[PDB]
């Protein structure tokens, strides 16, 4: 990773230690910061969330710009993503975008998604929160902290996770894979909370009993069917991300194969 000297870097306003909008020299960045006190485990945490960041190059994945770590308090810069995170940003521009749009947004965060799992990174926590968008509608995938825990056993959303995930601790890209089908389905209804206000334990009782979330408004049928199969009970049924890309990739080449709309 590029150590960068804090003279180079100024913080301007807080957006999430904390994380900042700043300026590195100018080109705007964040910044993340680790306060004074922290552990052997956080350390090795922090500045390994920024190594996993700099073995990766991808359009679909944040850039790491580099480091402060001779220096404290220690920090993580890297690109600045001018709409921030997608599921606030669907909430609020909601109904705003072209069905293609929403698309070409799915298609990046599949390739970026690709790229992790070829790169034999499981995310474990996929989800519309943890994608950032910039001002050319790139959707691309972030956070890459070392210390998950699942909910109720950062902690990681039940109603995101695939089911062997939850009942055996058995986290892969297939199970990453479940999850890109749920933010398949936070993109298509801009940003509604899956299975609303069902409990966890509601959700998981529907699941296994063969339910699934139901179609959003005005979606094409081609997209619904693969959120579908990203929910498959099997993990060999799920198609992989290679399988994901290609078919959105067709669709968006051939647009009018998205006008045939699933029964809502
Ligand atoms: C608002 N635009 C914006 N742009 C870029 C980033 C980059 C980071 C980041 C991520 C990992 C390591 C280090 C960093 Cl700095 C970050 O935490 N936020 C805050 C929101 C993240 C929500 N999920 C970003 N926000």
């Amino acid at each position: 990773t590029t150590e960068i000297h804090p003279s180079c870097v100024t913080r301007q306003k807080v957006i999430g230690g904390e994380v900042y909008k700043g300026m590195l020299k100018e080109v705007p960045v964040a910044i993340k910061t680790l306060k004074a006190g922290y552990t052997e485990k956080q350390r090795v945490d922090f500045l390994g969330e920024a190594g996993i960041m700099g073995q990766f190059s991808h359009h679909n994945i944040i850039r790491l710009e580099g480091v402060i770590s001779k220096y404290k308090p220690m920090m993580i810069i890297t690109e600045y993503m001018e709409n921030g995170a997608l599921d606030k940003f669907l909430r609020e521009k909601d109904g705003e975008f072209s069905v293609l749009q929403l698309v070409g947004m799915l298609r990046g965060i599949a390739a970026g998604m690709k790229y992790l799992a070829n790169m034999n990174y499981v995310h474990r926590d996929l989800a519309a929160r943890n994608i950032l968008v910039n001002s050319n509608l790139v959707c691309k995938v972030s956070d890459f902290g070392l210390s998950r825990v699942l909910e109720d056993d950062g902690k990681i959303p039940i109603r995101w996770t695939a089911p062997e995930a939850i009942s055996y601790r058995k986290f892969t890209s297939a199970s990453d894979v479940w999850s890109f089908g749920i933010v398949m389905w936070e993109v298509m209804t801009y940003g509604e909370r899956p299975y609303w206000e069902l409990s966890n334990h509601e959700v998981m009782k529907a699941i296994n009993d063969g339910f699934r979330l139901p179609t959003p408004m005005d979606c094409p049928s081609a997209i619904y069917q693969l959120m579908m199969q990203c929910w498959q009970q099997e993990r060999a049924r799920r198609p992989k991300f290679a399988d994901i890309v290609s078919i959105l990739d067709k669709l968006i080449r051939a647009p009018d194969s998205l006008k045939t709309l699933a029964d809502f």
